[PDB]
Formats: structure tokens, C-alpha cells, sequence
């Protein structure tokens, strides 16, 4: 992949691999989320930000990292094994709040848009996990890599007891940790989907997922995935620590019949 | 990737992705095993065998599939994020016993061999799971895609109670299933490694893994990963069904200090 001509977005092509697809012989939404992260990491390296943490100079001095606050993905068509998908990504300033990253997915052959995503990322001190606002010094470091006029690819309630569906006692394995020994964010998408009934997964495709991230999760921890139907099929989701512990994630999904 | 000039082996290049690497910023052995499977699947498609099951014409008529009996991987150097690895693969007849698939991994830049693998695959009826010998009709269908003179890339005891180390209650999630809703074989490598102490993983790299596959495993099942030190560091491994149930896998690993 590469930066585009104007230097303000990044494109990469991926050939869908055999082990990346599910029963319908199309890429899983976890594969799609991994590809979104990969093209984002390559974009960060292409402008001089990357060691596992994409950071600006002032972020590194202040022990700040970007953490996901919200992820929103819409997929029109999942690509097949051997298909070529092209993903374009870019970022925009959200003032003091944080930083937006957007993506557009295309079928490389037809040029049709097959998916879109947007995310909100916020500053966090990597040691204390306390959220911070974006200073002028940090914003000024990355603004020169962003379109400055709008370019858009486009509350979640708390699940009430009792949950309709659950998958409890979910534990990460080493494959779920990133190069910084943090639980990979895509893991959270997988954990949400684990509590969706097999009958729904067999008969429907995921069209939209929205996840809020409240509090990151850890290697030694145990997570419960809770789901209730709110309806297409529509669900409300809550990830919380084992033992009726703290909320990690809440989300919604929208599913279309096959 | 593509078949080579003579049509008897297949090469593919992979650019190591951010999410494919572990703490040492090099590809995990699970990433390497996924890449071995991918280049093998692309080789099978390139000669007309592939629907999730690579099968010959007579295999499809008889409801036979190839299943892994043994996997043996040696890694000299794990590639970094952004590195290009080229994998060459080929197969050879093992007479009536089964079919061998071999791989060689190179660093595309230096041309140095960075790893090697060999595997034994056997015929199994997909419905009954009973092992079968390779008939002349099946062997004759695939022999024309194999070197016929030797081309080589190059017993495990049963772990005794009590195990030195364990990870119990391991359950697959949907991401661990392949396009045929079988547990992906690479999952078995991940499950073996889960019972290796974190201190060993932090201070050592995996140099050799050998796995025997006894009995495939299922979606609804629970697996215990058992490990004892036999020594570099050397381990003996046993995967068995929960409740002191049937053996799934046995294996060995050899680890080098970082
Ligand atoms: C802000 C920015 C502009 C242009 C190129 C790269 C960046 C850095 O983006 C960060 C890198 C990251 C990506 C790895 C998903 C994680 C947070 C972030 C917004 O997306
Ligand atoms: C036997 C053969 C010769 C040339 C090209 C392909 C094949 C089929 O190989 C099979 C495909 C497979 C691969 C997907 C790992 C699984 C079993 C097998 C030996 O490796």
C-alpha cells in the first residue's frame, strides 16, 4: 500500500486468505477488523508515527497513546477467498476530544464500495489509563497528515439483567495479544458475537456493528459476553468483567437474512 | 503466488502484518502455520482440487478428505512486521500411507532459508472419520502434480500424570472454525503453547514443534492442554478432551533462549 498523491490518505489491497473466511466462504467481520487495523498501522508508519504504538513526538514525551472510544463498521458485501479488497483510510482532528479514523472498502475489480467504517480514538496516559484531551502540540503534529475540510466515510444503552443470551468465562489466549501484550481490540468484536445464537449466525449476515469502549481489558481476566434482542435482527451487547464486575464494552449489531 | 515453471511446486510471498506479530515484533508461530495452510490451499486450487476441501475426483466420489496425521515445523528466524517471506510448497506420494506436504520459508530480500516444515496427511471418510489407505485411483489423480524423485524439506510418548503445567477448559470460539465449521488445525498449536509458562515464552523462542494428530476435535468440546518439561528447553505435550477424555494431540517443542 501507499499514501495517495496528496499525502492525506492511504490505500492498501488485500487478497482474502482461505483461513480468513467463515461458512459462507466470505471474510469474517474479525478479518475485516484486522484489515482495518493493518491499513491504519501502515498509514501511521508511512507518516513517521510508529514500536507497536503509533505516537506523535509530544505523545511519546507525555506517555500518551491513542485508545479506541468508538468503532462503527457497516458491511454491504463480505469479500470471498481470493478476492482483492482495497481499503482507503484517513484521519481528521476532533478538536480537543480526540482523533477520527475512517475507512472505505472496495472490491478492486468492480470499484464498488463494499463497506465503510469510522472510529473515535482518544488520548490516554499508558501507565494510569486516564483519558486526556488533545493538546495543541499533539494536534499540530498530526494535523499536517489530515484533510482539514470534512471527509466522512458516513447513545448505546446499558443491557439490563437478565440477559437473553450469554457466553461466560471467555478468556484470551496469547494469540489475542498484540505486539504490546495488550488484548487486541478485534478480540472484543469476536467476544460480542460469541453470545449471538448459532441459528442467527447460520441464517443472517452482520450488516452494522457499533462498539463503545469504556475501559480496556487484561491478559489474566475473564469476560462475560451478554446479548439481548432489541428487534432484520437487532441486538444490544454488554461485555463486563467476570463476577458482575466492571463494564468493558457496550454495543449494537444489525443483521440481514442471507 | 503461482506454480513454478515445471508445475511441481508453488511459491507465494507474504508481507508480515502488524496484528500477526507478538512481543518480539516478529511473526507468531500461529501466523507461520496459517501461512503454511494458505500457500497449501492456493497450491491445491492452482492444480484444480478446491469448496473448503481440497479433494481429487475419486476422493469426492468416496467422501474422502485429507486430514493431518503429523506436522513438523522448524523456524530459524521469525520474520518482522513489514518483512516479505516467500514460502515454496510441494507434495509427494507416501504410497498407500498418505501424502506428504513440505514447505521452505525464505526471507525474500536475503534469499536465506528462515524455516522448514513437513507434514503427513492421510485419507479419512468425512462422515465416519475412519482412516483409509490411498488407492491407485486417488494416487494417480495427484501424482502428476508431484515431484516423483525425492525432494525433502528435511515416536512421541504419552505424557504421564501428573502434568507439570496445564491450561484447562480451553474452548474454541467461532474465529477458530474454518470455512467447513471444523476447528482450524493451527488452533491445536495455539492450545499446546497455552500450557507453556509465560516466563519460558518471555525468555525463549520456539525452534521446533512436532504434533501428532490422533482424533480431530469439535465446536461444543472443551480441551485440556498438558505440558511437562523433558530437558535449550524441551517439552512434552498432550491435548485431551475435558474430564480425562480421549487424546486429541501429542507433541514436542524445542525452545532456544532469546
Ligand atoms: C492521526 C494520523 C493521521 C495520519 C496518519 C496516521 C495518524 C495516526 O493514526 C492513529 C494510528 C491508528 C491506527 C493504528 C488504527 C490508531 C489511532 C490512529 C488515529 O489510528
Ligand atoms: C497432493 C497435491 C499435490 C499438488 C498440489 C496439491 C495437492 C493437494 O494437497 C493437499 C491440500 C493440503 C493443503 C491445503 C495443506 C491439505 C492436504 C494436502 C496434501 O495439502
Amino acid at each position: 500500500g501507499s499514501l495517495t498523491e496528496d499525502g492525506l490518505s492511504y490505500k492498501e489491497k488485500f487478497v482474502v486468505r482461505s483461513y480468513e473466511v467463515g461458512s459462507n466462504k466470505t471474510a469474517t467481520v474479525e478479518t475485516i477488523a484486522n484489515l482495518l487495523q493493518e491499513v491504519g498501522c501502515n498509514h501511521a508508519q508511512s507518516v513517521g508515527f510508529s514500536d507497536g504504538f503509533a505516537t506523535t513526538t509530544t505523545m511519546r514525551k507525555l506517555h500518551l497513546i491513542w485508545v479506541t472510544a468508538r468503532m462503527h463498521i457497516e458491511i454491504y458485501k463480505y469479500p470471498a477467498w481470493g478476492d482483492v479488497v482495497e481499503i482507503e483510510t484517513w484521519c481528521q482532528s476532533e478538536g480537543r476530544i480526540g482523533t477520527r479514523r475512517d475507512w472505505i472498502l472496495k472490491d478492486s475489480v468492480t470499484g464498488e464500495v463494499t463497506g465503510r467504517a469510522t472510529s473515535k480514538w482518544v488520548m490516554m496516559n499508558q501507565d494510569t489509563r486516564r483519558l486526556q484531551k488533545v493538546s495543541d502540540d499533539v494536534r499540530d503534529e498530526y494535523l499536517v497528515f489530515c484533510p482539514q475540510e470534512p471527509r466522512l466515510a458516513f447513545k448505546i444503552p446499558k443491557l439490563e439483567d437478565p440477559a437473553q443470551y450469554s457466553m461466560i468465562g471467555l478468556k484470551p489466549r496469547r494469540a489475542d495479544l498484540d505486539m504490546n501484550q495488550h488484548v487486541n481490540n478485534v478480540t472484543y468484536i469476536g467476544w460480542v458475537l460469541e453470545s449471538i445464537p448459532q441459528e442467527i449466525v447460520d441464517t443472517h449476515e452482520l450488516q452494522v456493528i457499533t462498539l463503545d469502549y469504556r475501559r480496556e481489558c487484561q491478559q489474566d481476566d475473564v469476560v462475560d459476553s451478554l446479548t439481548t434482542t432489541t428487534s432484520d435482527s437487532q441486538f444490544l451487547h454488554l461485555l463486563r468483567l467476570s463476577g458482575d464486575g466492571q463494564e468493558i464494552n457496550r454495543g449494537t449489531t444489525l443483521w440481514r437474512k442471507k
